């Protein structure tokens, strides 16, 4: 049974633009589209004309908005947003039947942080208070939530690749997924949720066991997995791995996918790859497992993707193209929208854990599904954690 009908669909938007909920705020209520990230905890909304803005919070029209008189400033590796602190009241359209009087940075000035054709207007930061910015003082919007109502300290995000590119007018009709506020909604996944811990309350940290690449084990010491850090984050499209587990992870699924040959810029996530219509030659590219330490003691849990989920499909003709979603970082692993498409995801916060089950929405074929799946006897998984 899914028991969450009125947040079931509240997501559109896809992997590589990011996808949004429908949010208001101020009184009247003025509303926003809004990217669900969870690898952030500001609420931050365009407040100023921008080119790739149709609209933005306008302040002066809200008789609830109040003013921190606080500046933000907030770079990041691609790029940084600035603004003004404030508070205002929030609701979710579609969402709990709740008002909260939340934190809102109202953006101001920023560079490689909007996304042309998006269709969303700001960002909600998941993440816990301690990444806040400027401080862990500024109240993230879901404590907010959980502390002014009694929505349950827990949402659960199913974020649904098409497995074909969306055009301009396809991608603003089409349903994206849900992002299930307080709960669990079991229309949204098949078989069982699996739970790994939450490592530390900052990001949604957790710790990565074990890889294999078609079964084969990547056979790496597993600090190099977490190395400085492991998190699941829907606002980055990729999976990002350490540079070490990136060089020998592209070189096991270069050599599984041997019998064609692809171009360097393909591997660096650069180039498309082109098929005639309907041929992606799915069956040569590997499956990849992620093994997750679990809830009890030496106990492991394994997630797999698919090509469907790490070959990102981009228009070009009628050929079917893609790019390559994994990507090398220097931060630690980063699970991206990629791979939280294959699977329904719960951040239980309560419990201090995060579920995966396979998505009732992943891409697949006839012969193959993602799949989580355990439990497996794994020794000594705390010295897979990095430190300092
Ligand atoms: C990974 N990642 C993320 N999950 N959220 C941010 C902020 C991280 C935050 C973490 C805690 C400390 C302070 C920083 C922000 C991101 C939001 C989605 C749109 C993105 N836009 C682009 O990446 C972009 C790139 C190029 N052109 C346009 C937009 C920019 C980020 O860098």
């Amino acid at each position: 049974r899914g028991s969450f009908v009125e947040m079931v669909d509240n997501l559109r938007g896809k992997s590589g633009q990011g996808y949004y909920v429908e949010m208001t705020v101020g009184s009247p209520p003025q509303t926003l589209n809004i990217l669900v990230d969870t690898g952030s905890s500001n609420f931050a909304v365009g407040a100023a004309p921008h080119p790739f803005l149709h609209r933005y919070y306008q302040r002066q029209l809200s008789s609830t908005y109040r003013d921190l008189r606080k500046g933000v400033y907030v770079p990041y590796t691609q790029g940084k947003w600035e603004g003004e602190l404030g508070t205002d009241l929030v609701s979710i359209p579609h969402g709990p039947n709740v008002t909260v009087r939340a934190n809102i940075a109202a953006i101001t000035e920023s560079d490689k942080f909007f996304i042309n054709g998006s269709n969303w207007e700001g960002i909600l930061g998941l993440a816990y208070a301690e990444i806040a910015r400027p401080d862990d003082s500024l109240e993230p919007f879901f404590d907010s939530l959980v502390k002014q109502t009694h929505v349950p300290n827990l949402f659960s995000l199913q974020l649904c690749g098409a497995g074909f590119p969306l055009n301009q007018s396809e991608v603003l009709a089409s349903v994206g997924g849900s992002m299930i506020i307080g709960g669990i909604d079991h229309s949204l996944y098949t078989g069982s949720l699996w739970y790994t811990p939450i490592r530390r309350e900052w990001y949604y940290e957790v710790i990565i066991v074990r890889v294999e690449i078609n079964g084969q084990d990547l056979k790496m010491d597993c600090k190099e997995y977490n190395y400085d850090k492991s998190i699941v984050d829907s606002g980055t499209t990729n999976l990002r791995l350490p540079k070490k587990v990136f060089e020998a992870a592209v070189k096991s699924i270069k050599a599984a996918s041997s019998t064609e040959k692809f171009p360097d810029g393909f591997w660096l996530g650069e180039q498309l790859v082109c098929w005639q219509a309907g041929t992606t030659p799915w069956n040569i590219f590997p499956v990849i497992s992620l093994y997750l330490m679990g809830e009890v003691t030496n106990q492991s849990f394994r997630i797999t993707i698919l090509p469907q989920q790490y070959l990102r499909p981009v228009e070009d003709s009628q050929d079917d193209c893609y790019k390559f979603a994994i990507s090398q970082s220097s931060t630690g692993t980063v699970m991206g929208a990629v791979i939280m498409e294959g699977f329904y995801v719960v951040f239980d916060r309560a419990r201090k854990r995060i579920g995966f089950a396979v998505s009732a929405c992943h891409v697949h074929d006839e012969f193959r599904t993602a799949a989580v799946e355990g439990p497996f006897v794994t020794l000594d998984m705390e010295d897979c954690g990095y430190n300092i």
